[PDB]
């Protein structure tokens, strides 16, 4: 029952800017956290192609209470998760975006971590469908 509704993927040139929201809803979130993943380039070739679009790459994490995050190394600096615990919804602040950065971004929930930021898709319950983020040289 529980769902995860992202919102705020679009076009953007790059070094402009984006804010992806998650809306969970179907439960209480009291516990554990959520987090951003994104297609994963697997064949390391600067593209989403083939079967890559069902590959998955942590992004950014949150702890459910906001107080803990952790980063992809190559997104530090330019991106920033919160949380608003009282409307259950999570944000990823993209600044200064990259045409590599695009690639469909996914929300995904793990009440029961316990260490706050789930880093690896299998500790996941709950995923979005995403929103794809698109950015143009
Ligand atoms: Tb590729």
């Amino acid at each position: 029952q529980v769902q995860l509704q992202e919102s705020g993927g679009g076009l953007v040139q790059a070094g402009g800017s984006l804010r992806l929201s998650c809306a969970a809803s179907g439960g209480t979130f009291k516990s554990g956290g959520m987090a951003w993943f994104r297609q994963a380039d697997t064949n390391n070739d600067g593209w989403i192609e083939g079967d890559e679009l069902k590959a998955r790459e942590f992004a950014a994490g949150i702890s459910w209470s906001g107080g803990s995050t952790d980063y992809e190394d190559s997104v530090k600096g330019r991106f920033t998760i919160s949380r608003d615990n009282a409307k259950n919804t999570m944000y990823l602040q993209m600044n200064s975006l990259k045409p590599e950065d695009t690639a469909v971004y996914y929300c995904a929930a793990a009440r029961r971590f316990r260490a706050g930021v789930v880093t690896r898709a299998d500790d996941v319950d709950y995923w979005g469908k995403g929103t794809q983020v698109t950015v143009s040289s």
